[PDB]
């Protein structure tokens, strides 16, 4: 990835195919990674690849204090250990971190985080580092 948008897999003749993310996303309305969720058969974001905007009652972006465990619809929620950008930052580079047994970066995992035009942003979530854990949404942000 660059500055403003991200490539294909480097060594490969994708390489110079750049798109932005605010462009290309999986949308997801889940309520259930709110982090005021506490019910829920508890699941795992093992699966996630590429860019993401989460929309709907549960939030629109990751929290950025720690959640309590057994919330968003997981045993160790993952949260935000950074700040959100502004648009035009570009592409930024963070830490998330999963809360489990009194430590609330049990797991950590990288992160890419775009603002983008309209008032959303945009996450780069690849798999989780352990089960079960979710990327969480505050509900606090509208
Ligand atoms: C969207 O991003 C994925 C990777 O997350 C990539 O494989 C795909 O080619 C992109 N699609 C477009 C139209 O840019
Ligand atoms: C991550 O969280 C820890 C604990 O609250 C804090 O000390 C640190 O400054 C945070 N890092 C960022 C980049 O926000």
């Amino acid at each position: 990835y660059g500055l403003d948008l991200d490539c294909g897999a480097p060594g490969t003749p994708e390489a110079h195919v750049c798109f932005d993310p605010c462009q290309n996303y999986t949308l997801l309305d889940e309520p259930f990674r709110s982090t005021e969720n506490s019910a829920g058969s508890q699941g795992c974001d093992k699966n996630m690849s590429g860019w993401y905007r989460f929309v709907g009652e549960g939030g629109v972006r990751m929290s950025e204090t720690c959640v309590q465990v057994h919330r968003c619809q997981t045993d160790a929620p993952m949260w935000l250990n950074g700040t959100h950008p502004a648009l035009g930052d570009g592409i930024t580079n963070h830490t998330a971190c999963a809360h489990w047994s009194g430590n609330c970066c049990f797991w950590k995992t990288e992160v890419l985080v775009k603002a983008c035009p309209g008032g959303y942003h945009v996450y780069r979530l690849e798999g989780t580092p352990w089960c079960n854990l979710r990327y969480c949404t505050d509900p606090s942000h509208h």
